[PDB]
């Protein structure tokens, strides 16, 4: 585990995640966002621990109570990421998601302190433009607040995340382990603090069959979940925080191969555009290894 | 002459050919776009001589079938943003002027053989934005919107081709200014007439009446605005680099934009103003582009 394997690992699960929540749990728009996403991250710990007595991790209270804050992020990651597109269209939070994309490179250099190419600056403009040049090609203030956290807090988030994991040497499995187990306790807090709950209407919603598709959902997130860890560490904070916004154009070119729906040429400049900004990031990151 | 004076030079010119056009000779769209340009050229012409006789140029004949194409690749670019202009709207048409700049940039790597900079490829995405995020933030038979688009994509290499080639024979022909000035002017001339009938249409007894002792006065007074352009839009291409040119005169439509937001109460898009501050960023980055370039070596 290391090198650009990480890469293909985080889009197979991404595509899998992807797809499976599509095709394997069709309509999993549920009622309680959180609690699918409790059970992803308890799934995900549960089959954790199986593998811990067949062979992995470590369990401590001094980097315990110093993960929460990554953890912390996470959920308020959701939370305002979750509350943005309450309020905001898909194709722009992705322009601010994109926009994030800069900050977390730059963000990077205030955590480690490494310089951007102007090579890596052209390919995150190239998504500002494929993000706007898709968007360009669509329909459809709170929205906009919300998004200027998810901006921050997914930036603090896949950066803090980065850093103790190097701190306390972290390694796979590790990094996804404690993500998984600390979030949990916070995600019953904003699901007391956000959801409704009610025994007389929602204890028949999420019944016998519901649970299913949370626990089908938990399986195919736990690629996701070790495979998110694994590239921030090995990689970049901002390859991580890269390929997620890359992946989608694949899933997009998909849509429009594998299905007969209306397109539109400004749509797929966006997904050719998103395309070439890898491919200059691809070798911006061979300039940095050649010049130093 | 040298140095960055010359985008001050280029600025100055294209920022009070803006006005004189706009305010002092309003509709300044006239019928004959070729008739009124070739004044334009023309009243340059007449200028120089009281110059060449005050004191500057020069005429060939070796020099002369070598800058054909030039006049002939400046009428051409203003025929194909005429005829681009007439399908598209103002924005859009900005989008794909400003895309020029990229091959520009990357077509000077054709002419010279200069590295183009990833921060001057920074700077140009971003011009892209500034113009592509005003577009988004604006209003406005599929065989009718290609024509646009096709007259355009003509546009974008001449104009290309044209200050290109130019700057090469600029450079191979120690061209000094007004020497740019004045042969594009002189061997334009003729080329302008030849579109002038092949464009437009003639009847003395109704187009006669257009233009007017008020009119005909105008295509002189916006003649007197454009010696500055002339002048120095050969100059600015020369002395800086054929990117330079480009992106400079691309660059001066942001502060007059930015006129249009002050200088008036008029209803505005922070999508339009985040466009035009993106293009003050795009400047700042090519200027830094040409600061570490000019550094290097
Ligand atoms: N570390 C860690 N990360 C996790 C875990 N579980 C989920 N994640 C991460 O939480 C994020 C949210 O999950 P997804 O629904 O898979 O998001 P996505 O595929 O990355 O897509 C995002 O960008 C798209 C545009 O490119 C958007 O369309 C999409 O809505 C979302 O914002 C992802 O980055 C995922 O890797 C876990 O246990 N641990
Ligand atoms: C509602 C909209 C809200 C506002 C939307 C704003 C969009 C901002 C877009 C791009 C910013 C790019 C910033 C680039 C800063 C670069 C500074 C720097 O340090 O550059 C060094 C680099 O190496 C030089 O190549
Ligand atoms: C509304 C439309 C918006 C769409 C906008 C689309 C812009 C695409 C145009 C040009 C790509 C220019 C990038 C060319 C690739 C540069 C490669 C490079 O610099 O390679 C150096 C290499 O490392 C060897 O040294």
């Amino acid at each position: 585990n290391s090198g650009p394997i990480s890469i293909l690992s985080y889009c197979g699960s991404s595509i899998l995640m992807t797809v499976t929540n599509k095709f394997v749990v069709n309509l999993k728009d549920f009622n309680m966002n959180f609690v699918m996403l409790f059970v992803q991250s308890l799934v995900c710990t549960i089959t954790l621990i199986i593998l811990r007595i067949l062979g992995f991790r470590s369990l401590n209270k001094t980097d315990a109570k110093n993960w929460f804050p990554i953890s912390f992020l996470l959920v308020l990651m959701i939370y305002t990421s979750s509350k943005a597109l309450q309020y905001l269209a898909v194709p722009i939070y992705t322009i601010f998601k994109n926009l994030t994309i800069i900050l977390i490179a730059y963000g990077e250099v205030l955590f480690f302190g490494g310089s951007v190419t102007s090579m890596e600056l052209s390919s995150f403009l190239l998504m500002v433009l494929s993000s706007v040049v898709a968007t360009w090609g669509d329909q459809q203030n709170p929205g906009y607040f919300w998004m200027f956290t998810n901006c921050i807090t997914s930036a603090l988030f896949v950066l803090i995340m980065r850093k103790r994991i190097k701190l306390t040497n972290f390694k796979d499995f590790d990094t996804m382990f404690y993500n998984n187990v600390l979030a949990l306790p916070i995600l019953l807090l904003f699901s007391f603090c956000v959801e409704d709950w009610s025994s007389v209407n929602l204890t028949n919603n999420f019944s016998n069959d519901s649970l299913t598709a949370m626990i089908i959902s938990g399986v195919a997130s736990v690629g996701i979940s070790y495979c998110s860890g694994w590239c921030v560490r090995v990689t970049s904070s901002t390859t991580y925080s890269m390929v997620g916004a890359l992946n989608k154009l694949p899933i997009a070119l998909s849509g429009l191969i594998f299905f007969d729906a209306p397109r539109n040429f400004l749509s797929i400049l966006s997904i050719f555009i998103g395309f070439l900004s890898g491919i200059i990031y691809a070798v911006a990151k061979q300039k940095k290894q050649q010049a130093q």
